[PDB]
């Protein structure tokens, strides 16, 4: 039957683990075997506390189509904390790599800071139309998997090396040489909203290989995160999108290495 | 402050988001200005719970400085129904592709797909001693961070291309490969649980364990989604697969798949 308590907790897990899911009413009635209405002041119990929390919030749709849906979200000061604390380790020396590229390897591993960032693409993109989240191999993809799992939706990964396949030449910072881009045909739908991201965006060619390369699929840029960007990419090459941090300076051979904030403000 | 409602909330979401971690009873009397022995209850209810919706094991340790620790485990029943989906939608003919063989890309991309095979795979080692997942790129890392996260533990991408390398061949390709593992990206002695995706000959995951040696690592397990038939003296290194592939087209448009070795590692011997 359970009790209120038990309801409590398994309500707080199925929402967790079904975020961005319209859950009707009547599954979480039927699973409990409670009236529809003690669902609901069940759910404006977990509201009230994930909006506390900072955990996120419930969404809700009153009548015969009545349902709850959960949506990740991140507060400002979450956020603002989050990146100070993720910038100050970035700006350490030690972590400098030849032609202006920055360490990121041990961070990109970790568990912990991973769902943070990817519950922070996951807010601020949290009201966009998105079917996909897609990013190249190979650094892009813990971050990409992080975001689509509380967007709930596919990570689709580009390579750069099956059935029928979409190539796209560009050129990335590591190397004046043109590289290909590649995905399969069947990989994505037409017309699907893709959000982009990536860990570093260096000068903007990786990302508007992908943007170019969507434009084949006849698909739309929904938006673009990427965790660090240097100073100074190209707006032609990349449009709107969101950074974590800026590597605002950087010398390997003074050197010294200064982070400072993106511009994720803006989209708070 | 919270009223008790808020807080069961708070905990169990807290819990959730922080498997394998020992949280002293402490830290949650402090987090919620109430007394431990109001917390026990709390956590009594959880536990009772997490076992009966199958999420989890919440493990009390009892002691002035003990606490509590949130275990994400499957049931057997959960795991062969899931399987078995699984094993179904990778039947579907329209998977068929010409040469290569068997589209598996949009299933290693779903995030209910990857969320219960990690779930699965953190369930089974659960009891193992696990520094860090290993998976080599490309299309398993999404599946190495899944278990990873339910193990709390860092995720260690070995690539294809001081740094250590090792040679190897593809069951996928016809040629001597090279993975190699920076010694700045990986801790020598660790404990380690590697994650692949389609196991065809086992050239690449020995290779991986080729390259742990190197690094004086332990194989702490293996698991793997997918594997190939005909694993014959297979790799030295025990392993867990969910399902099996074998002939891609008798008939005509259709693939047999079948059930892996996975019902091992829920029983006892
Ligand atoms: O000048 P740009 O085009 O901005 O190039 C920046 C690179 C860096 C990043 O590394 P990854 O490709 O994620 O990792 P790896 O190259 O090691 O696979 C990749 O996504 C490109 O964006
Ligand atoms: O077991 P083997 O005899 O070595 O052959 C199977 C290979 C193929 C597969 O490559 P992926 O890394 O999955 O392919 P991609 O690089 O396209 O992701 C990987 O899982 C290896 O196990």
């Amino acid at each position: 039957k359970f009790r209120r308590s038990g309801r409590l907790v398994d309500l707080t897990n199925y929402l967790l683990t079904h975020p961005h899911e319209l859950i009707p009413l009547t599954f979480f009635s039927e699973r409990y075997e409670s009236a529809k209405s003690s669902i609901s002041e069940d759910l404006t119990i977990i509201k009230q506390t994930f909006e506390q929390q900072g955990i996120g919030t419930l969404l809700t749709v009153p009548g015969a189509a009545g349902g709850v849906k959960y949506i990740p979200k991140m507060k400002q000061a979450e956020a603002e904390e989050f990146v100070q604390t993720l910038g100050q380790s970035l700006a350490n020396p030690e972590r400098i790599l030849p032609g202006g590229y920055v360490y990121l390897t041990d961070i990109l591993g970790k568990p912990s800071v991973l769902s943070k960032v990817g519950k922070l693409f996951a807010s601020v993109f949290a009201e966009r139309e998105i079917d996909v989240v897609m990013t190249v191999a190979t650094k892009g993809i813990p971050l990409a998997y992080a975001a689509a799992s509380y967007l709930n939706v596919p990570v689709v990964i580009v390579r750069k090396d099956e059935g029928s396949t979409v190539s796209i030449n560009y050129v990335s910072g590591s190397s004046n040489r043109i590289q290909t881009m590649s995905l399969a045909k069947r990989s994505m739908k037409t017309g699907s909203n893709v959000l982009i991201i990536d860990d570093f965006m260096k000068a903007g060619g990786t990302i508007n290989g992908m943007i170019n390369l969507l434009d084949e699929f006849n698909a739309n840029v929904a938006g673009i995160g990427v965790l660090v960007e240097a100073e100074g990419v190209d707006e032609r090459l990349v449009d709107e999108y969101m950074s974590l941090l800026t590597l605002s300076t950087i010398n390997m051979k003074e050197k010294s290495i200064e982070i400072q904030n993106g511009n994720f403000l803006r989209f708070f």
